[PDB]
């Protein structure tokens, strides 16, 4: 089988982030323009997806991960990830 991708990027530098599901455990690589390093985020999930958003300069990224039916929502506002609100019944 194969590691599955997510990837969100912003600016014009840019930056990039790329999520990657492998073997049951999700992990991000980043750019800010100067080589690729090892991110902040670490959960637990077979599949990835992510959105983000700016407000002013301030980046917003929703990680969406799952593993069976359950989907967890994990934001990053500057300062931490944290869980977010996102819920369905799947
Ligand atoms: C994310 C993901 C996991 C965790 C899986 C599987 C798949 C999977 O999806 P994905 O990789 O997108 O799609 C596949 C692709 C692209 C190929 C080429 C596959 C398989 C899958 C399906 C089938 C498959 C699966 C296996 C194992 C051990 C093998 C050998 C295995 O045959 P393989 O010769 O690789 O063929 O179980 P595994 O615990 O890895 O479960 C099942
Ligand atoms: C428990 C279980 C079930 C009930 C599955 C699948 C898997 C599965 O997990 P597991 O067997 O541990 O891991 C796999 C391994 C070790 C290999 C080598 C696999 C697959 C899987 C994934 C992928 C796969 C699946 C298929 C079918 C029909 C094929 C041909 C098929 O490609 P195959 O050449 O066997 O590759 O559907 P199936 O109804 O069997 O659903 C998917
Ligand atoms: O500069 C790297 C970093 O802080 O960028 C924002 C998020 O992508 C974090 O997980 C990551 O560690
Ligand atoms: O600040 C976190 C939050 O409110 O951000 C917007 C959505 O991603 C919500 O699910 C999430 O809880
Ligand atoms: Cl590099
Ligand atoms: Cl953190």
């Amino acid at each position: 089988s194969s590691v599955q991708t997510a990837a969100t990027s912003w600016g014009t530098v840019p930056s990039i982030r790329v999520y990657t599901a492998n073997n049951g455990k999700i992990t991000e690589r980043c750019w800010d323009g100067k080589g690729w390093y090892t991110g902040a985020f670490n959960e637990p999930g077979d599949n990835v997806s992510v959105t983000s958003w700016l407000v002013g300069s301030a980046i917003h990224i929703r990680v969406y991960a799952s593993t069976g039916t359950t989907t967890t929502e994990w934001c990053w506002d500057g300062n931490g990830w944290t869980k977010g609100a996102y819920t369905a019944t799947n």
